[PDB]
């Protein structure tokens, strides 16, 4: 490949951090959050289930160290997701582990700046009764950091549901997608946290 | 999780739209709004406000795009609110901001359909005078996208309003629950701006 | 603080995964949930509303990866709810947003397990009337998550409530707590959706 | 939605400007004042507060670029207070801060006319007694940019103030209510600065 | 607007300076601080607070460069407050989050004098008892840097308190309004910190 | 301002670390905790929750770098608490969330050495009954981090409650104010954790 | 007048620039010309010149640094034009000095923006017989730096003329006026010079 | 001279300001403008200018400091123009430089009041046409600061024009003479720049 | 701008000489000389004196030092006048002060080269009689450094006269421009001294 991306990578990786968040000074680390409703595949009636298939649109800064002298070069360089710290986000409400259908591969900028996108399936608890009434039927699941904080991560998101994509021929319509940030709280914590409360509104076309 | 539902939601969130309008052709977008009215929680004689326990059913289609084929998988996936877009809908007349009691979740599909169900409590300015009477006492509170005009956003019911989840021993009984819709102007623009007037006649049981 | 510890939460962190659930393979992700009932701080007769100050124990398991290779060191460290994902459970009928009494802080293990308890101070709907009498009245609030069908969460109870913890000189007793797990629909979706019902029958003492 | 929509908001939003007064000629920004008086919802005699349910007209004009060349497309769009910059306006002597009824949503003209108007319920300073006397009681509150001196923002009515919406059975009748305009002094600084003065005189029916 | 005021607030926000004290030389920041009291609109005989409307007056001189040759042209121009750097001044004894009634805006001058005038309400601690007797009542609360000793923050009075503004038929009137200056010592640091008194005696008219 | 001072804070600020425990070695960070009981504000009989006007002193020490060599300078600047870490500590059973009196500045000293003290009202929850009484009545609440085991943080205390700063005329006289320091374990954990039990025993006088 | 303004001018006068182009990078600088033809009052058969009242108005940007944080605060300031370097733009035909009808005061932004705008009456080179002639008479003088190459000053405009504020009974009616921009070369020199040539054409009425 | 005096002015103008606005406060500078029509000596049809013998009344006040105590001393003095900082205000249409007929003194007083009249003769744009009728002939001429807006400046007339100065047999007869304050705005800004139009009708006696 | 044209101004204005011949070996200064006639505006046979537009071509080299080593950078940059040493060239028979029509503006070079071109009206004695007949008139005017003797400063010559800007209808025709060197003395002073002799034949077309 490129002998100045190999340094790069290797300078990050190698030498530039484990596990650990590098940011010494007054900073909670923000992660943008966005969701791309692809799809949802499937309904249970009996087991009052559903499956999305979504793609996570997740973003952070990392502090990373420049050394040798950043001259013109590769400016962004793809990774596993393994070789750095990801964050925690998980649905509050899913019934099943969630499987991964793309590479764990994350593009990491100079800045700092990291994208990473995972696809998924997941399967959350909402009750599909009355799909097929024109009134349809709503479901929500909230993401957020489990163990986070809104003190130790701040989670933002630009806008409100992204249904572009979702599938032209999907076995059901999308009324109205959303992605409400809030913050609330729990017995075990007197900190706030806050999650990403996704309300998706579906009937069957 | 499932990794095939990973992949989805990270492949919708991070691959598939920022806050923008997706769709280029000729569409405006179309919102299904309904009412579940769970309650009415107090009236203010003084202030003449009155409160509403109620969640509202939220259906709109977003355009998604399917990238990695889709197999058979994850149909919906659950995400935060904040993660998509999400339609302005908003009370006209709130004597305050209005709480959430839900979280923001909502359920995405396939198709791109998502469907979004906020709980809330809203305060609106109605007189409580002659609750006690036969007669009782109406109320509208009319609700509907504040920027959005009929030619962006169109709104549309499939019935009048939701008595069912109303709670058995509320202290006020609900003579009639109405959703109409209707278009109306304002003098800042020259277009058709579509609300939800939700009706509610009520007395003290 | 000791250094080895420090690699530990720098790597998870910064290293380790942005939102999104990292279980790629066939799992659903299961979160174990109790109810300590503190107190009930007051009854609203006039707003039918009653509050609970309780906290709530919240369990499930992240996938981590190990990196630097594990040697006898920290094994659990502490961090902000805000750094990782959290649930949704959220109560479905508070009549307002709950407040944070405790700490945002969640401790995690190395087997990816995390215990987060927030304190919080909840208003849910519910008649006091007949609290003087000796039967009492009972109450119930469910709490869920919002999004997640059953298939993406599901949610477990060790036992039916924690009594233990409850203030001795509290305005009110407690005649019995239950915490009963139950899966129901939404006219929104044909999934199931699992909730926990907590049903708090009460009376003055 | 129409594709030809899409590429104006994000031509616009995207490239046509960041936070700062584009109008690098001779112009202060002109921004037109209207209130339309809704409803007076409280007195309260102890604290000597008042409450007003509000809307307020503002309108001003932003310069924007035309880039690819207007073709006959979407004349106005809709969106979020947030994506643009707003004035200052704010109410001199509100007791507290002011909340939101309505959506953040603001319309916006290709000539670059912009018209947003935020429904507020504002709590002023305002002596109630005599509420009852036929003669009734006067209240004032002005409006106007907090930093901004007139030759930065100017300030322009149309009209005294707009009764027409007012409700049909307010605790409170409206004896009048005008919007003069004044120009005045401060301390600080030698500029003049302008407000518009709301002064309502109600009496109970 | 004007292209000569355009260039100057970018210059300054742009390119001029992030937080931190640009003063490398000999200098404590002095900041002069007066009060306006505007009203005493409660007072709470069982909590012991009292209600103060305020402006403050806060002025400044920031070190500021002057880049482009300045010609005749603008000379002060108006920002958002949080745009700049501003001061520390809290009340010690506040009892509750002081609100904000005015718009956050600072003009700033090409000397780098800046002026900003907060509105607020605030609670402070304060016996009301024998407000009605004609000796009245006397309050007192502190006003200075939380975090800054004297060297740091220098807090300067041109006078003892601002009457005129004081509303005619408030509650209660005022006896004397002072503003003292005091320096002081806590436990925490050698450093002497200082803080303005405002000694409010008052009564009910 | 004193460039010299310049210097320091932008080193340790935009240099010397992210919220990261700095210290590697063989420590844990020990947290000293004062109170300085201002006053009791107000009791509710129904509620059963009780206010007190606080502050607290915290003291620690973080490890900082010296980078330039440290010549007589500024040995402590003072700097807003967002810019650098801060423990946890949290009310038990706070009723409500607590509310901030005084700005959020700490000082920091060479050795690394720092002191925030925050003022504060608390609403915790405690019978009032027996105020009158001369025997009195007493409270508890217990401070201590949230997540952090005593491995993580150690907490101490130079004595036992600090009633100097007492407001003479307060509604409540001090019977006995005291802080003792006891650690206790939770389900969760194996590990202990250290809180400060802050017993008040007062009554009307 | 306003503390805050007053460390505006200071800052940018005193520590922010002396004449010298402030931008180092990659940048000519633009600046906007516009004539406001106002008058042509007079003209000379014999001489063969003729006289015009016009303003001119310049725009350009500086680069001026933001020192002190910018607060909201004075937005434009006002300053005499002595103060700040100003273009070199000059009339290649004058038969005369030109003089100045207005006060030399520059209004600069904080972006660095400035407007000036001279109010001149200049005498140029122009044969003005067949005045009288329904065909009327036309004259050309050109406007643009002397010194300044193209590469050094780039000379930009909005419209052709402003006639809007041409006098209405003046002794000349105005058949059109035009501002041509126009580049060309001159023997010395191998850079091209960019020039506005204002040609207007005018009869007697 | 006298020794008291003496201290006087060296003090103020050695010790107490250059150019720069004294006023850090919230305080605009109003200058207060009067016009003393001396003559109109003369009258050019071609040209159409008028020229005006005027003096100018122009009152303002500066921040002085006082230092060495006052004691019953000089109260007055005068001082060249040059040696303090005077307001541009500029004659808007003058079709050639003005001329100045007096010395340039004013008189400050102590209390930091500044009287300064300077005699004048101006030409301005005006068609003297039908000057010999019945009817006579109306100019109008507008003075106000050329830079400052009325944030910055704010001007001030006590009267309309003062005839009685004017010369018993000039070769015009006054018909009227008036100063009419006037704010108005400009392309360049968005602020309401104040300027007095003196309008002066008269014809040829 | 460009930050490398920037060094280069300020490196020569700032530390490469003041007003003083820089070379100090074996060299006059020679300043070549070229006249462009613009127009003959007017002639006065009363007065006998003449008008001419004109531009003076001015090139001289100026010894620079190069310090900062040259990099391919600006080449020419532009400057005032005033900034740089120019010669005196003369008329020697003025009538009057000539005036200047051009920005003061001199392009300089690496090579130290300087081009001046300043556009001038000048007033020179010449007896107009006899321009009507067939023959026309001649005048002439000779240029030439007042205090410079030919050892001190050499005068040359490109050509004889440049026709081609002459305005085309000039009120008088030109029969011939010629500018001849010549050298000559004067009773002050045994040097030679040269001079350029510009004679103008011309005639009324």
């Amino acid at each position: 490949s490129r002998r100045s991306r190999s340094e790069i990578l290797q300078d990050v990786l190698s030498r530039c951090s484990p596990l650990n968040i590098p940011i010494e000074d007054d900073q909670p680390v923000k992660v943008s959050f966005e969701y791309s409703l692809q799809k949802i595949f499937r309904a249970d009636v009996e087991n009052d289930e559903v499956d999305i298939g979504l793609w996570t649109t997740l973003v952070w800064k990392d502090r990373c160290l420049n050394w040798f002298n950043e001259f013109t070069s590769f400016k962004e360089l793809t990774v596993p997701i393994a070789e750095i710290w990801t964050p925690d986000i998980f649905i509050f409400d899913s019934v099943g582990a969630p499987e991964i259908f793309s590479d764990k591969l994350a593009r990491v900028s100079q800045d700092g700046t990291v994208t990473y996108v995972p696809q998924l399936k997941v399967r959350l608890s909402c009750p599909l009764a009355d799909l097929k009434l024109e009134t349809g039927v709503t479901c929500s699941l909230k993401s957020g950091s489990w163990t986070h904080s809104t003190q130790e991560l701040t989670l933002e998101v630009n806008a409100k549901v992204d249904l572009g994509d979702y599938a032209s021929d999907t076995r059901f319509q999308l009324l109205n997608a959303t992605q409400q940030v809030n913050r609330k709280q729990y017995p075990c914590c007197p900190e706030t946290y806050e999650d990403t409360t996704l309300s998706f509104t579906f009937r069957k076309p």
